[PDB]
C-alpha cells in the first residue's frame, strides 16, 4: 500500500510536503505490467513498460525523493523532467510543486510518451505536460524552469537546459560517464554563463538515445586540422580526460584515441601525455587548476560548466 | 648635397654598401616641387608631392638607411615596400639588392604612384616594380620576399605580409598605436607561426589609408554578443592595452571605449580593469605573462606576435 511506502519515505529524512506527493499518486496506474500491490510500493525500481523492442522502467522511489529534496523542489516550482516514461514521477512532482506549479516532461519513445499522456489525463492531472520527442531539444515554450530534472542517463546537459533554466535553478542529473564506464549523478545551480555543482552519486539509469547519447560521435563534427603545437606531460591522464568529458563537453574519439575538439586547437589525450594542435589555453588552464587541487578527480572538485564561456575547476573546500 | 649625406650616414654606422645606395640616386628627381639642392640633402623629411588634395613625403635618408642595415638588406634580396610614395626609397633600396635583386613597391594613390613609375622610368631604374594599390594585400605573386620594408605608419602587420615573407624573412615596421597615438618601429623575424621582434625606436610616417589605416573599424564589425563571465581588475591597464593593440590586432572601439573583438569572448577594457563577456583565455595568458614580465611597456618586451596562433610576451 502506498502508506508503507509514504513511511519508508519518511525513515529516509524525506520532508512532508514531498512524502505527501508519494501517497497521493497511486503507483500502479503507470505500469502496464500488472505487479502485486506489495510489489508496487516497495523502495524498487519497476518494469514499466516492455514490448521486446521498447522498455521503461519507474524508477526507485526514494532517489527521486532525494533528487526532490536536493534541488529543493517546492510548491509553485515549474519543471523541466528529461525522460518521462509512463509519467509516474512527473505525476508525483506534479503535486509537489501544486496547482499552481508545472511539470514539462520529454520522453522520446512514440509508444511510452502517449501511454504517460494517458496516465496523465486518466487521473484528472491539469499541471503535466508531456512532450514527445528528443530531451536533447528542452521544451522552449515552457520555460523558464525552476528545476531541470533528468531521470534518464545523458553525455552532457545541452545549451538549450542552461538557457531554459532560470538565474538560480537547479540541474540535478545523471551523466554517461562511458570512458569509465560509469553514470555519475551531479546537482548544478545556475549562475549565468555556468552551471556550478558537484558530484551525489552513482546512478543506475537507463541510458539515453538520440542526442542525449550521441555526444562523442556529433562532437567528431567539431574536430579541425591544426598544426602542432607543442606536448605537455600529463599525469593521471584518464582522470583528466574525464573531467574535460565533463567540463567541455567537446570530447570526441577517432580510432580509440580521445580528442578535445577545441574552437582552436585540438587536444590530443594519450597515456600519461598529450598533443596540442593549434591552441587550447583553456585546457592548460583545467590542466593549472586541476593540479592546484591536487589532482583529485571529479568526485572531489567543485565543477564550473561554462555556456557561452569556458569551464574551471575550484576546490575551496 | 649627396656628398655630405654620405658622410653623415657613414659616421652614424650605416654600411658602406648601404651608404653608397645613397650616392647613386638623385634625390631631387623624386620630389615634384623644386627645393634647393642644398636642401635637398639634408637629413629630414621632405614633402615629395602635395596637389592640394594629396601629398607624400621622402623619408628622412638615415632613418632609412638605418631601416635597412637592420632588416640586413643585401644584394640578390627580394623586397616588399610598403608606402612607395614617389619612389626615391624604393630607388635607393633597388641599388642595395642589385641587377639580381627586386623591389616591389606599394603606393595606394594613383596619382602618386603614377608619378613614382615615370621617375623610375626615366632614371633607367629597372628592378623597381611599383603598384598601385592598398599595401594591406601585398603582392603575392612576386613572393617569397626577404624583407618587408614598411614606410607609411601602419594598423597591423596582415597575416598576407607574414605568409608572403620568407621563413627567417625581416620586417622592418612602424605601428600606429591606437592608445598613445604614437609610432613606434618594430623589427620581426618570421619563425612560423610567428613574427618575433623588438621595438626598436619611435618615428613619425604619414599615417595609411585603407585597410592599413581602419583596422579599429574592421573589429568593430567582428564583435559579437556574449554574456558577461568576469571583471578583472589590473593595474597600468593603458601598457596592458598596448600590448593588447600590438600583440593581437583584434581592438576595436566605441564611444572611445576600447575592446577586444576575440573568437569565443569579449574583453571591454575600463581605466582600472577589465570585464569579459564569453571567454578570452588568450587575454587572460598575455595578462600573466605581462605581469610576470614587470608590467613593463611593449619597448622592453619580446613580442611575439601569432599569425593562425595566439600571440605571446617574453622578457629573457
Ligand atoms: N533522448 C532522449 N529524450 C527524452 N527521453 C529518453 C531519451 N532517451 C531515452 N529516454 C527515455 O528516458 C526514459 C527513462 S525511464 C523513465 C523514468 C521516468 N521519470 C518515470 O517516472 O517513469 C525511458 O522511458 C526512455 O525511453
Ligand atoms: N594602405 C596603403 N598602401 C600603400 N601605400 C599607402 C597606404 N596608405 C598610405 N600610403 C602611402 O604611403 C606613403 C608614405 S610616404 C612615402 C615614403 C616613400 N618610401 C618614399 O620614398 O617616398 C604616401 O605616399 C601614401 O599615399
Ligand atoms: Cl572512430
Ligand atoms: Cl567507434
Ligand atoms: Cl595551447
Ligand atoms: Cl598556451
Ligand atoms: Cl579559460
Ligand atoms: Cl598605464
Ligand atoms: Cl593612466
Ligand atoms: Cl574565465
Ligand atoms: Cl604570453
Ligand atoms: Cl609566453
Amino acid at each position: 500500500m502506498r502508506e508503507k511506502l509514504f513511511w519508508i519515505l519518511k525513515k529516509y529524512g524525506v520532508s512532508d510536503h514531498i512524502a505527501k506527493a508519494f501517497l497521493e499518486i497511486p503507483r500502479e496506474e503507470f505500469l502496464t505490467k500488472s505487479y502485486p500491490l506489495s510489489y508496487v510500493y516497495e523502495d524498487i525500481v519497476l518494469v514499466s513498460y516492455d514490448d521486446g523492442e521498447e522498455y521503461s522502467t519507474s524508477s526507485q522511489p526514494s532517489l527521486m525523493a532525494l533528487f526532490m529534496e536536493w534541488v529543493g523542489l517546492d510548491k509553485g516550482m515549474r519543471v523541466l523532467e528529461i525522460g518521462g516514461g509512463t509519467g509516474y514521477n512527473a505525476a508525483v512532482m506534479s503535486r509537489v510543486v501544486g496547482e499552481k506549479g508545472l511539470v514539462v516532461s520529454v520522453e522520446y519513445s512514440r509508444k511510452i510518451c502517449e501511454i504517460a499522456k494517458r496516465n496523465v489525463e486518466r487521473l484528472g492531472i491539469e499541471n503535466v505536460i508531456f512532450v514527445c520527442g528528443d530531451g536533447y531539444y528542452g521544451v522552449p515554450e515552457f520555460s523558464p524552469y525552476d528545476v531541470i530534472f533528468v531521470t534518464v542517463g545523458v553525455d552532457e546537459v545541452p545549451e538549450t537546459w542552461f538557457t531554459q533554466l532560470k538565474e538560480g535553478g537547479r540541474v540535478i542529473v545523471p551523466i554517461n560517464l562511458k570512458l569509465s564506464r560509469r553514470q555519475p549523478a551531479f546537482l548544478f545551480k545556475k549562475k549565468d554563463p555556468y552551471l556550478v555543482g558537484n558530484y551525489k552519486l552513482e546512478t543506475r539509469f537507463i541510458t539515453a538515445g538520440g542526442n542525449l547519447g550521441n555526444l562523442l560521435e556529433r562532437n567528431r563534427k567539431l574536430l579541425r586540422e591544426f598544426p602542432f603545437n607543442r606536448e605537455i606531460l600529463l599525469v593521471r591522464s584518464h582522470i583528466f580526460v574525464e573531467l574535460v568529458d565533463l567540463l567541455t563537453r567537446r570530447l570526441t574519439e577517432i580510432d580509440g584515441t580521445f580528442y578535445y575538439a577545441g574552437p582552436n586547437g585540438v587536444v590530443e589525450f594519450l597515456d600519461d601525455r598529450m598533443r596540442i594542435y593549434g591552441d587550447a589555453p583553456e585546457i592548460e588552464n583545467l590542466l593549472t587548476q586541476w593540479e592546484s587541487c591536487g589532482y583529485r578527480s571529479f568526485e572531489y572538485l567543485m565543477l564550473h560548466v561554462g555556456y557561452n564561456a569556458f569551464s574551471h575547476i575550484s576546490c575551496s573546500i
